[PDB]
């Protein structure tokens, strides 16, 4: 079926979408960029994939819970999307339980290792 093409807000900071850049590396970006445009695709019940559709890399997360953009699908590029309230989602490492996907105030990556789901780092609202 179809794919939804999203925008993953977290609310810290000013305000920063989630995005993987042309060059591998994952941020954030206040201002609704290319780059901030993912693919969410369903891999099984609960658990998605996360693709930047102008970058062309997926979202990925390493043992060390580093966030790193993937070139090519591979079992560190799938994520729980666990609801949350107010209809934000958390992320988290199918791989790698207990850590989750998370943009520091600065709009930059956190380390998955390093915050958990009760954090509003982790938080993020599907948007655009």
């Amino acid at each position: 079926g179809i794919k939804r093409l999203r925008r993953l807000y977290c609310n810290v900071g000013i305000g920063f979408h989630l995005q993987a850049l042309p060059d591998g590396r994952i941020g954030g970006a206040h201002a609704d960029t290319r780059d901030s445009l993912l693919e969410l695709s369903p891999v099984e019940r609960g658990v998605v994939s996360i693709f930047g559709v102008a970058s062309r890399f997926f979202v990925a997360m390493s043992s060390k819970g580093k966030l790193y953009g993937s070139p090519f699908f591979t079992d560190e590029c799938t994520f729980k999307e666990i609801l949350l309230p107010n209809n934000y989602n958390a992320y988290e490492s199918y791989k790698y339980p207990g850590m989750f996907i998370a943009l520091g105030k600065n709009g930059k990556t956190k380390k998955g290792n390093r915050v958990s789901p009760t954090m509003k780092v982790t938080h993020f609202l599907p948007r655009l």
